[PDB]
């Protein structure tokens, strides 16, 4: 299903191509924003925005402001965030 990660070194620590390379490390992508939402819709909760696929950043909340936190795909793909990885 879908989950999210930080680095090692913590709390939005990763870029977007480190991401990338994490969830991939761990056997899957990273999630989907339908993914992510079908995820939210059974409960996934995580107040952190991370990184998902097409360069997207977001995070779930099911109870507050309901819905996935849009903060867009951001033009700098360097930015430092989490990771939202999909592994069925």
């Amino acid at each position: 299903g879908v989950y999210h990660r930080e680095a090692r070194s913590g709390k939005y620590k990763l870029t977007y191509a480190e991401a990338k390379a994490v969830c991939e490390f761990e056997g899957g992508h990273l999630a989907t924003y339908k993914q992510l939402e079908a995820a939210r819709k059974i409960g996934f909760h995580v107040c952190a925005a991370g990184w998902m696929a097409k360069g997207r950043v977001g995070y779930p909340i099911v109870k507050p402001k309901t819905g996935i936190i849009d903060y867009g795909i951001r033009l700098n793909r360097s930015e430092r965030w989490d990771a939202y990885c999909y592994n069925p």
